[PDB]
């Protein structure tokens, strides 16, 4: 953290799926704000759907949720 936060765990990952990156802080104002990152593999909300990628990358059309 290098900081003040803590970062959930394996165990306390639920406000997400898998990966993530839970947080939570101790002491603050409001803390225990459960939010995740979706690190980079994942995406849709709480990174319930490993981002597959299927779409225009090099400039050109495109198709799905990209309209």
């Amino acid at each position: 953290g290098t900081s003040h936060l803590v970062k959930c765990a394996e165990k306390e990952k639920t406000f997400c799926v898998n990966g993530g990156e839970c947080f939570m802080v101790k002491d603050l104002s409001n803390p225990s704000r459960y939010l995740c990152k979706c690190q980079p593999g994942f995406t849709g909300a709480r990174c319930t759907e490993n981002v597959p990628m299927k779409v225009q990358n090099q400039e050109k059309a495109e198709e799905l949720y990209q309209k």
